C-alpha cells in the first residue's frame, strides 16, 4: 500500500460534467451502465485514468464506438487516444451480496444501499473518484417490484415505468453538480414517515424518513430534529434548504454514524430510532446532533465541497462546530461545552500523543478511511471555534457569507476558508494557519505575580508543542487565551493597561510572553483558558482554595466545572501513585467539602451540578499520566466513588429524592434534573450494600423510561450489586429481539469490573443478539471491551491482547474499516509499562503477518511498530 501526499495534488487531466447511471439491480449480480460526458483539460497525449475496485468490466465505448485503446491495471482502467470532448460508456458488474466491507453498493438486511465516502464510488463503476470532479447526475434504477418497491437516489423523480416479469424502474435527477462521494442509491421495502417544512422564503420541502417495516413508532423524534435543524440553520446562519425533497433512510448495517448524500441521507439506525422505553436522554440528544450534523453538511460539504481528501476538516471541523452550536443553542450550552471538552482532553489528546498523530489537515495518507478521526472532527471544530473567538459572531458570519459567495458550487481548500474569514473580518490569520499544519497538543505554562506597590498583575505565559512521531519540527502557535480575574468578593476585575481596556482574549503568539494589567486593586484569583479557549494543556500551579473559590464564584458554568476537574486531577494523581505502593485512598476533608457544597447549593443549575458530580472517565484520567497504569486508574476511580459515597451519603440521598420526576419529558430542564438524580444514584450504588441494592433494583423496576432503567442497570453492574444478574437477565429476556437496545447491554457486559469479564465477553460472541456481520454489535461488545475497559483489556496475563488479535484476524478479511476502528487500543503501546509493551508489540507483529492484510490495518500497525 502506497502513501499519498498532500503536496502532490494536481488538477485532473480530465473532467466529467454529466453522468447518466443505470442500475439493473439484483443482490447477486447488479449491472451498472454509466454514460459520462468528459472534457480534457490536460495534455493532448494524456490518458484518462479511471479508478475502479472489484469490478467486472463488460464493455467500453467512446461516442458509441467500442474502444480498443485501453488497459486495466491495479485499481484502474486507463483509456488512451481520446478526443478533447467525448461520451464515455462503461458497463460493468458488481455483487452487493458479497460486499461485507459495507463500502460501495451493499446489502443491509433485505435492503440495498450505498456508502461512497470517501472512495466507495469506484466499487460501483470506473470513475474519476476524486472530490474535485463535480458532475450532474441522473440515476435510473431497475428492480424487482415486490422485493424493492422503493427505489431512491439523489434529487427528484423525473421518470418511472413498469416492465415485464415483475420489474419496475424510477429515474432521479439532481440539478446540483456533485463529487461522486455524495451519490446514493437505496432499494427496499420501508415504512415511511412523511412531513413538510416551509423555509423562511416560502419553499415547501417534502420530508421523508424511511425505516424498516414496523419501526414507524420510533421515527417522530428524528423528524422533529430535522425540522429543528432546518429552522436553526435559517436563524443562526441564514441558510435554507435548496431542494424539493429531503430523504433520510435508516439502515441497520453501517460502519459509521450517518452520511450527508445530497437530498438522500443514509443513517445508521442508532442515530434515528427512538422511543421512551428504548432510548435514553443521551440517545435523544445524539439523534438531534447527528440529524443536525448531516443537515448542516448541505452547505458545509455539499454546496461547497473538498478539493481533495486532505481537506476533510474543511467540511468536518466546520460541520462539527455547527452541530455543537445547534445543540448548545437548543439545549444547555454549558453541558455541551463540558462534554466536548471531556472528549478533547480524554480522547483527542490521546490520539495526538499516539503513532497515528496528524494535523487537522493531514500531509500523508495510506488509507483515507483511517482519517475520519477525533483530530479531523473534534480538534477541527476547536480550530473553527478559535476563529470564532478571534473574530466574534458578527465577523465570523461575514466570513461564512464570503466563503459561500466565493466557493458555492465548487471544491475548496482549508486555506480558502481561512482566507475568507481573514478577508471578511480584517483579522490577520497568517500565523493562525499553523493550526492546520502542526500536529500534537500544545502545553501552555502560566506563572503570575501580583505587585501591591503598583497594583499590577503580570502573567508570564509560555508555550511548546512536544515533537510527535509524524513531525520533528514544532513552532509556536497563535493561541487565543481567554482570562477573567476575580477579587476577594468574587467580582470580576476590569482588565486594563495604561488607561485603556484590554481584551480578555490574550493573543499568545510567542514561545514566551508577558502580559501586564493595571488598576488591579486586589490580588486576583485567575480563571484561565476560559471556555477551553484553545485546545491546549494548561500548566498553572493552582492552590486547592483558588479552585474551590472558582467553583463557588466563577461567572461561566464551564469555569466552575473546570475548576473542579483541576482539583480532582491533583488527587487522582496522588491516589494512582498510592495504589502502585499498595496504599489506600487519601483525600483531604476540604476536597470532599467542596463537593458537598455543590450538592447542597440551591442556586446552582442542576445541569452543572450533575457534571461536577460526574467523575472523569478512565480515559480522561489516563491523559493525566505519561505512563498509563490502567488497573490503578480503574481501582482509584472506584475507591474515589466509594469514599464520596460514604462522606456524602445523606446529602446524595436527599438530592436523589428531591429530583424525582413522575412525568418523563425530553426537555432540557427535565433532562438536567434526571442527570443529577442519576449522578447521585451512581454514588449511592457504591454505598452500604443493602440500601444500594434496594434503591437500584427499585429504580430499575419502577422506571417509566430507558434513561432511568439503564442508569439503575449500569450502577448494578459497576458496583457488582446482589441484584445484578437478575436485572441483566430481565433486560435480555425483554429486549433480545432489539439490536439497538441490546447494544447498551453488550456495553455493560464489556465494561464490567467483574473478575471474569473476558470469559463473559467471549461467551457473548455466541449470544442470540450478537453477530459479527453487524458493525454496531461488534462495537458494543468487542470495541467496548478493548477501548472502554482498559483495566481488563490490559490484564497482566495479556489475555485482552490475545482476544483482540483473534477478533481482528476475522475483521481484517470481513470489514477492514471496523477492524481499523478496533485496533486503536493496541497502537497506544508506548503509553504503557515495558512488560505490557512487549505483549502488545507481539500482538501487532502477529497481525502484521496476516495473509491479505488490509491497507487499513497496515497503516496503523506499521506506525505503531516503528
Ligand atoms: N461523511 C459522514 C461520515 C462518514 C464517513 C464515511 C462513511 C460514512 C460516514 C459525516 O461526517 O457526516
Ligand atoms: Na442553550
Ligand atoms: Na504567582
Ligand atoms: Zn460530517
Amino acid at each position: 500500500p502506497q502513501a499519498k501526499y498532500r503536496h502532490d495534488y494536481r488538477a485532473p487531466d480530465y473532467q466529467i460534467t454529466d453522468i447518466d447511471l443505470t442500475f439493473d439491480l439484483d443482490a447477486q449480480k447488479t449491472v451498472v451502465t454509466a454514460v459520462s460526458q468528459a472534457v480534457r483539460h490536460g495534455a493532448s497525449d494524456a490518458p484518462l485514468r479511471l479508478n475502479g475496485e472489484d469490478l467486472k468490466l463488460v464493455s467500453v465505448h467512446i461516442n458509441d464506438e467500442p474502444w480498443t485503446a485501453w488497459k486495466e491495471e491495479e485499481g484502474a482502467l486507463v483509456i488512451s487516444n481520446l478526443p478533447e470532448r467525448f461520451t464515455l460508456k462503461i458497463i460493468n458488474e458488481i455483487s452487493p451480496a458479497a460486499n461485507t466491507a459495507l463500502e460501495g453498493l451493499y446489502q443491509s438486511g433485505d435492503a440495498l444501499c450505498t456508502q461512497c465516502e470517501a472512495e466507495g464510488f469506484r466499487h460501483i463503476t470506473y470513475y474519476l473518484d476524486r472530490p474535485d470532479v463535480l458532475a450532474r447526475f441522473t440515476t435510473k434504477i431497475i428492480a424487482d417490484k415486490i422485493k424493492y418497491p422503493f427505489l431512491l437516489s439523489n434529487g427528484n423523480r423525473v421518470a418511472q415505468g413498469e416492465l415485464e416479469n415483475g420489474r419496475h424502474w424510477v429515474q432521479w435527477q439532481d440539478p446540483f453538480p456533485k463529487p461522486c462521494y455524495l451519490f446514493a442509491l437505496v432499494a427496499g421495502d420501508f415504512d415511511v414517515l412523511r412531513d413538510t417544512f416551509t423555509t423562511r422564503s416560502g419553499r415547501e420541502v417534502a420530508l421523508e424518513l424511511y425505516v424498516d417495516r414496523g419501526n414507524l413508532d420510533r421515527a417522530p423524534w428524528a423528524m422533529t430534529s430535522l425540522k429543528n435543524s432546518m429552522k436553526w440553520d435559517e436563524e443562526r446562519f441564514g441558510l435554507e434548504y435548496d431542494l424539493d425533497i429531503y430523504m433520510i433512510v435508516a439502515v441497520d448495517f453501517f460502519n459509521m454514524g450517518a452520511m450527508e448524500n445530497k437530498g438522500l441521507n443514509i443513517f445508521n439506525s442508532k442515530y434515528v430510532l427512538a422511543r421512551t422505553d428504548t432510548a435514553t436522554d443521551k440517545d435523544y440528544l445524539d439523534i438531534e446532533r447527528v440529524i443536525g450534523h448531516e443537515y448542516f453538511h448541505n452547505w458545509t460539504g455539499n454546496r461547497v465541497t473538498c478539493r481533495d481528501w486532505f481537506q476533510l476538516s474543511l467540511k468536518e471541523g466546520l460541520t462539527v462546530f455547527r452541530d455543537q452550536e445547534f445543540s448548545s443553542d437548543l439545549g444547555s450550552r454549558a453541558v455541551n461545552r463540558i462534554n466536548n471538552v471531556r472528549t478533547m482532553r480524554g480522547l483527542q489528546f490521546a490520539e495526538d500523543a499516539s503513532p497515528m498523530a496528524h494535523p487537522i489537515r493531514p500531509d500523508m495518507v495510506i488509507e483515507m478511511n483511517n482519517f475520519y478521526t477525533l483530530t479531523v472532527y473534534e480538534k477541527g471544530a476547536e480550530v473553527i471555534r478559535m476563529i470564532h473567538t478571534l473574530l466574534g459572531e458578527e465577523n465570523f458570519q461575514k466570513g461564512m457569507q464570503l466563503y459561500f459567495e466565493r466557493h458555492d458550487g465548487s471544491a475548496a481548500t482549508c486555506d480558502d476558508f481561512v482566507q475568507a474569514m481573514e478577508d471578511a473580518s480584517n483579522v490577520d490569520l497568517s500565523h493562525f494557519r499553523r493550526w492546520y499544519s502542526q500536529s500534537g497538543t500544545p502545553i501552555v505554562t502560566v506563572k503570575d505575580d501580583y505587585n501591591p506597590e503598583t497594583e499590577q498583575y503580570t502573567l508570564t505565559i509560555s508555550q511548546r508543542t512536544p515533537a510527535t512521531p509524524d513531525q520533528a519540527e514544532k513552532q509556536p502557535l497563535h493561541i487565543p487565551f481567554a482570562i477573567e480575574l476575580y477579587d476577594n468578593e468574587g467580582k470580576v476585575i476590569p482588565l486594563q493597561k495604561g488607561g485603556h481596556p484590554v481584551n480578555s482574549v490574550l493573543n499568545v503568539t510567542q514561545a514566551e510572553q508577558t502580559f501586564v494589567f493595571d488598576n488591579v486593586y486586589f490580588q486576583p484569583v485567575p480563571a484561565l483558558l476560559c471556555e477551553f479557549s484553545a485546545p491546549v494543556k494548561l500548566e498553572y500551579k493552582w492552590s486547592d482554595q483558588q479552585l474551590t473559590f472558582l467553583m463557588r464564584h466563577a461567572r461561566n458554568d464551564f469555569s466552575r466545572w473546570d475548576a473542579a476537574q483541576s482539583l480532582l486531577a491533583t488527587y487522582i494523581k496522588l491516589n494512582v501513585a498510592r495504589h502502585q505502593q499498595g496504599q489506600p485512598l487519601s483525600l483531604p476533608v476540604h476536597v470532599a467539602d467542596a463537593f458537598r457544597a455543590v450538592l447542597l447549593d440551591e442556586k446552582i443549575d442542576p445541569a452543572l451540578a450533575a457534571e461536577i458530580l460526574t467523575l472523569p472517565s478512565v480515559n480522561e484520567m489516563a491523559e493525566l499520566f505519561d505512563i498509563i497504569d490502567p488497573i490503578a486508574i480503574a481501582e482509584v476511580r472506584e475507591a474515589l466513588t466509594r469514599t464520596l459515597a460514604t462522606e456524602l451519603a445523606d446529602e446524595l440521598l436527599a438530592i436523589y429524592n428531591a429530583n424525582y420526576q413522575s412525568e418523563y419529558r425530553v426537555e432540557h430542564e427535565d433532562i438536567a434534573k434526571r442527570t443529577l438524580r442519576n449522578a447521585c444514584l451512581r454514588f449511592l450504588a457504591f454505598g452500604e450494600t443493602h440500601l444500594a441494592d434496594v434503591l437500584v433494583s427499585k429504580q430499575f423496576h419502577e422506571a417509566n423510561n430507558m434513561t432511568d432503567a439503564l442508569a439503575a442497570l449500569s450502577a448494578a453492574v459497576a458496583a457488582q450489586l446482589p441484584c445484578r444478574d437478575a436485572l441483566m437477565q430481565e433486560y435480555d429476556d425483554k429486549w433480545h429481539q432489539n439490536g439497538l437496545v441490546m447494544d447498551k447491554w453488550f456495553i455493560l457486559q464489556a465494561t464490567s469490573p467483574a473478575a471474569n469479564v473476558l470469559e463473559t465477553v467471549r461467551g457473548l460472541l455466541q449470544h442470540r443478539s450478537f453477530t459479527m456481520s453487524n458493525p454496531n454489535r461488534i462495537r458494543s461488545l468487542i470495541g467496548a471491551f478493548a477501548g472502554s475497559n482498559p483495566a481488563a483489556f490490559h490484564a497482566e496475563d495479556g489475555s485482552g491482547y490475545l482476544f483482540l488479535v483473534e477478533m481482528l484476524t476475522d475483521l481484517n478479511s470481513r470489514n477492514p474499516q471496523v477492524a481499523s476502528r478496533l485496533i486503536e487500543p493496541l497502537i497506544r503501546l508506548k503509553r504503557y509499562d515495558a512488560k505490557r509493551q512487549e505483549k502488545m508489540r507481539a500482538a501487532l507483529e502477529q497481525l502484521k503477518g496476516l495473509e491479505n492484510l488490509s491497507g487499513d490495518l497496515y497503516e496503523k500497525i506499521t506506525k505503531a511498530l516503528a
